[PDB]
């Protein structure tokens, strides 16, 4: 793990980015801050390219689409608190997604967004705007504390709240057993296996794999080709994890680096060719009378 580059957001004394993301533009990064701005950064230079403000709260989450026109944001108390952004010459509000506390894009065709609402999983067309679907059934619901919904790589089936639902039926088809509070957990983008906490289930017969301890409490993030996995771990303003990540072989879930950078982490992300990791890391602690953030670029292949 090879430093490039490091900086701060320009102009604040108090450096307050709380996201990051690759723009489908080579050499710019996208950050969320604690003021609910999005800033193109240069990522090699440090140089701010562009600000615009989303959200009257912190950004906690983004996602840019992989043809360079719409952004995905969710913030942490603001009405509306997740939205769709074109930009397209103007950056401009698509639609908004009143309560619903995180979005992602569906993954193989673009078309979709899916947004969740404590235990509940909402399905939107993006050319409308309208609700297709709603998935929840009360009988089967794990109530993680951390839900986030989410596509399988061919957009057939969703993970929400440790329920496996066919989308085209809008059956569940298999509930996998709680074994933690707050992980609801991600699909390998092999398509076969389901990441949720510590247990790695195969989607052909629901048998356990593999139990990973390392990943207790971690968000994972894949590069692209996804034979290497990236996981921080939550917090026992607030950093919302710790300050050391870990990477795994992805094929066997072997352990290759455990790192700690020795400042709690925000975020991670990878870019499409596999080169770079980017982690905003929090020089302040939590007692701080304020957050002061820098991103990181990390060389890995
Ligand atoms: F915890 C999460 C679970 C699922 C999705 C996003 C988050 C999250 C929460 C958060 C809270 C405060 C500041 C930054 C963040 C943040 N930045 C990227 C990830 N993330
Ligand atoms: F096996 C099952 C028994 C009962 C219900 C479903 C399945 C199943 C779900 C699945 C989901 C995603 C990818 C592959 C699969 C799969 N491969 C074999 C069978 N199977």
């Amino acid at each position: 793990f090879r430093p490039i580059s490091v900086f701060r957001e320009a102009n604040e004394d108090e450096s307050g980015f709380t996201c990051c993301a690759f723009s489908a533009r080579e050499r710019f990064l996208m950050l969320g801050t604690c003021t609910g701005q999005l800033k193109l950064y240069n990522v090699f230079s440090g140089q701010e390219e562009a600000s615009y403000n989303c959200h009257n709260s912190a950004i906690t989450h983004l996602e840019p689409s992989r043809d360079g026109s719409l952004l995905l944001t969710s913030a942490t108390w603001s009405q509306p608190l997740s939205a769709l952004w074109g930009m397209k010459s103007v950056f401009d509000m698509k639609h908004s997604f009143t309560e619903d506390h995180y979005v992602e894009f569906s993954k193989h065709s673009q078309d979709r967004v899916i947004g969740t609402k404590g235990d509940i999983a909402h399905i939107y067309d993006i050319q409308t705007g309208n609700k297709l679907l709603t998935l929840f059934n009360p009988d089967l619901a794990n109530n993680y504390k951390r839900n986030c919904a989410t596509f399988n790589p061919t957009d057939d089936l969703v993970l929400n709240d440790g329920v496996l639902w066919d989308v085209r039926s809008a059956l569940a088809i298999h509930k996998f057993d709680k074994f933690n509070m707050n992980i609801s957990g991600v699909f390998h983008p092999n398509g076969l296996e389901v990441i949720i906490n510590t247990e790695i289930w195969d989607l052909r017969t629901f048998h356990l794999l593999h139990t990973v301890p390392a990943l207790d409490q971690c968000r994972v993030v894949f590069n692209h080709t996804g034979t290497v996995m990236y996981g921080a771990m939550l917090q026992a303003m607030k950093s919302p994890f710790g300050s050391s990540f870990r990477t795994f072989n992805a094929t066997d879930y072997k352990p290759i680096a455990t790192i700690d950078v020795k400042r709690n982490i925000f975020d991670l992300c990878t870019d499409t060719k596999d080169c770079y990791l980017a982690v905003i890391e929090n020089q302040g602690s939590m007692d701080a009378l304020n957050m002061d953030t820098v991103c990181r670029l990390y060389e890995v292949g």
